[PDB]
């Protein structure tokens, strides 16, 4: 409605994704920017940084993987609670919560790991570790391939230069689609997904005045993440399929 | 903590409940206490009504074991997913989330078997079968002596008369037990089940103001269900030595 509305509702946006997420994207930059993290390299590296920080998630490119698991299914958790805030989502019918959040945390978890990357590399365990991009590129079998994806859209998406009080809005509209397969009740959704569209083309405009059709360019991106995050689950189904893992800690990652 | 943060406490956990077990306590009762021309369940009380159960819905006994076998394994998937809902849960070592796993989805099958059972017997197909106790109690061999203990627990639990905001609650408390043999790090699970702790407390006065040191007697039931899982695995060994051409993955892992 007003702009004093979308206003309001873009900083509630704001002021949940600050509570939601433990480090944002003007922290991780801070960090990579060097204005400090374990820097993982090569294979001795690796071995002293499982030393120095506290990894939970305890071959090496299988460790590596599992680590990468470990972090989504926290991102999940924590994009989970994150929606509960977007005004109106908790009202929709409970199956279509669980739709929404099923199909949405995989192009969330894409979006928000650019803000931890850079083309060099990536922080890791809250910004304590950094994983250089040549190292993870490097590894064996289909390990290699499976990271670099990752950068190559970080790299695209980061030149956007987007702000966290602009992806708090972008992550809720990924949320609100209205397309997802067996949604029952698609009207609500997308009256909301509405609503906050209204708010991300006013935030750009006002936080970005620069930016030629910022808005048309980042639901560009939107579109991109559906079909990157297919082929991202399709690599992680041969992953799976080839390197085999206990039968309950399986079905702690089916998901 | 604030009662504010408790009682949102309970709502997440409430709704992700709902989320992750498609037959509540509330369906349950609706389909047992009938009232209904929908919602009743086809009875099985003997061979022949078994013999027709299939129709409408390998000794009977081996048949009705790998039945349990089957949705148990299915009841440890919609557990598994419960539990990462839990805040903090997947936050903990990884090796610890397994453990809980391992220990603790035994004691809530058994709890949860409680909302599906009354005195005479067990909603089974997602509530469209009624199994009677008899029938089971009279299974041959040592099959007859392992459905019973199920239903003498459920009837002593189902007279605390919890509805299912409760169990949401009950059944976190249970998956965050720092006392799990093998786990690394206690104190912050502890310190998650005692926020959930808290929560059970002030969702039991709210929600059963009535009912005096409930909270007390709920607690009393989950150190039972430590031995009466027990039982079941000793019961459980016993056939293995037994039936020797006989578990799924999931379960075997889950044993030992
Ligand atoms: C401790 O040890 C570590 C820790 C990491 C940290 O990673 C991440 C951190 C965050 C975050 O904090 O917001 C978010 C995503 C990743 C990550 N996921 N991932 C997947 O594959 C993936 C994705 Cl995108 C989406 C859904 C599911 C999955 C998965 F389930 F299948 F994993 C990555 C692949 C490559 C990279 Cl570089 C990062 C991620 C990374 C690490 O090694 C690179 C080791
Ligand atoms: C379709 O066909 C059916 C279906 C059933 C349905 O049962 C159950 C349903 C549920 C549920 O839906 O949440 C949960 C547990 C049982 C059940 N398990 N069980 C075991 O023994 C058992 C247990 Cl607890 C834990 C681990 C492993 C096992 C097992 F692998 F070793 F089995 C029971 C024993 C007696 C009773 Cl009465 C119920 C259960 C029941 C049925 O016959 C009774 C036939």
């Amino acid at each position: 409605m007003e702009s004093a509305d979308l206003r309001a509702l873009a900083k509630h946006l704001y002021d949940s994704y600050i509570k939601s997420f433990p480090l944002t994207k003007a922290k991780a930059r801070a960090i990579l920017t060097g204005k400090s993290p374990f820097v993982i390299y090569d294979m001795n590296s690796l071995m002293m940084g499982e030393d120095k920080i506290k990894f939970k998630h305890i071959e090496v490119a299988i460790r590596i993987f599992q680590g990468c698991q470990f972090r989504s299914v926290e991102a999940v958790q924590e994009i989970t609670e994150y929606a509960k805030s977007i005004p109106g989502f908790v009202n929709l019918d409970l199956n279509d919560q669980v739709t929404l959040l099923k199909y949405g945390v995989h192009e969330i978890i894409y979006t928000m790991l650019a803000s931890l990357m850079n083309k060099d590399g990536v922080l890791i365990s809250e910004g304590q570790g950094f994983m250089t991009r040549e190292f993870l590129k490097s590894l064996r079998k289909p390990f290699g391939d499976f990271m670099e994806p990752k950068f190559e859209f970080a790299v695209k998406f980061n030149a956007l230069e987007l702000d966290d009080s602009d992806l708090a809005i972008f992550i809720a509209v990924i949320i609100l689609s209205g397309d997802r397969p067996g949604l029952l009740n698609v009207k609500p959704i997308e009256d909301i997904q509405d609503n906050l569209l209204q708010a991300l083309e006013l935030q750009l405009k006002l936080n970005h005045p620069e930016s030629s059709q910022l808005f048309a360019k980042l639901l560009q991106k939107m579109t991109d993440l559906r079909q990157i995050v297919t082929e991202h689950v399709q690599l992680l189904q041969v992953i799976k399929k080839t390197e085999t893992l206990h039968p309950l800690l399986q079905e702690i990652y089916k998901d």
